[PDB]
């Protein structure tokens, strides 16, 4: 199931929640 713009998640929209979207997916890093 999708969540997104978590942690590694996917981005949602192009903004995440937690870290800084990388392209495709949330860099928590």
């Amino acid at each position: 199931k999708p969540k997104c713009g978590l942690c590694r998640y996917r981005c949602c929209s192009g903004g995440c929640s937690s870290g800084k979207c990388v392209n495709g997916a949330c860099d928590c890093s």
